[PDB]
């Protein structure tokens, strides 16, 4: 049993977050977050460490469940979808994506691609450089949770997978290849990402305090200005 039974066949990529709240015990880490992301936009989430950014993105994949509010995918509450369906519409790029104790190839293929299709993606992801050096190349086992790979290597494997999956929604913990041609929710750490984002959502203590484009936000001389000046970490 799961909360949802709906299997959306074709998803455009509109994501609606409304009145979203979450807490770890008595520590409220998200409070009434509301953001509407239209299909194809790149929305950058910024804020000091601990502002709730990672937790928000995890909630989208249902790695945690919100205490209040909703996440809609093309207007359908994500909890009404099967988890397999929901995740079929999402690509996650981070250092913490779950990897199977299996080969590089099978980790990329899971969820039908040729070996040359996978090699081509590894290169574009700049991942083939370490994968070549592996004992069995693309057929090398990467260990429990990809433990034979360090964080940056694991992220590059997630990129290769995203290049192939062509998911309508990309959740990226921080390329122009994907980011542009799908809906991108990016936890931004590069100045270039916020400078070019369609919308920036500024978080502070789990709350959205500012929202807009770089030029207007920078001029406001507020939290975003301070975050941009300090290098988004
Ligand atoms: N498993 C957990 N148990 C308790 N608190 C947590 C846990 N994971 C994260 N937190 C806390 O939730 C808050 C939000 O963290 P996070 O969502 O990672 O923010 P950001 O990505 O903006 O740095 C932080 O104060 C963090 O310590």
């Amino acid at each position: 049993k799961e909360t949802g039974s709906k299997e959306l066949a074709k998803v455009d990529g509109n994501v609606t977050i409304k009145d979203l709240s979450f807490a770890f015990g008595e520590h409220k880490v998200l409070s009434g977050v509301s953001v509407d992301i239209k299909a194809g936009q790149t929305v950058a989430f910024v804020g000091k460490s601990g502002s709730g950014k990672t937790t928000l993105t995890s909630i989208i994949s249902r790695f945690y469940t919100q205490h209040e509010g909703e996440i809609l995918l093309d207007g359908v509450d994500t909890r009404e979808l099967t988890l397999e369906n929901l995740r079929s519409h999402l690509s996650i790029v981070s250092q913490n994506v779950h990897l199977f104790d299996d080969t590089v190839y099978n980790n990329i293929a899971f969820g039908e691609v040729s070996e040359e299709e996978v090699i081509d993606a590894l290169k574009r992801a700049n991942a083939y450089e370490f994968v070549q050096e592996l004992s069995d190349g693309i057929n090398t086992n990467i260990g429990n949770n990809g433990s034979k790979l360090s964080g940056g290597q694991r992220q590059r494997i997630s990129i290769a997978r995203a290049l192939l999956k062509n998911a309508p929604v990309l959740i990226f913990d921080e390329l122009e290849s994907l980011t542009k041609s799908c809906t991108t929710i990016v936890i931004a750490h590069r100045l270039s990402t916020v400078e070019n984002a369609d919308k920036i959502v500024v978080m502070d203590g789990g709350r959205v305090v500012e929202s807009g484009k770089h030029q207007e936000l920078l001029e406001q001389g507020g939290l975003y200005t301070r975050l941009y000046q300090s290098g988004l970490q």
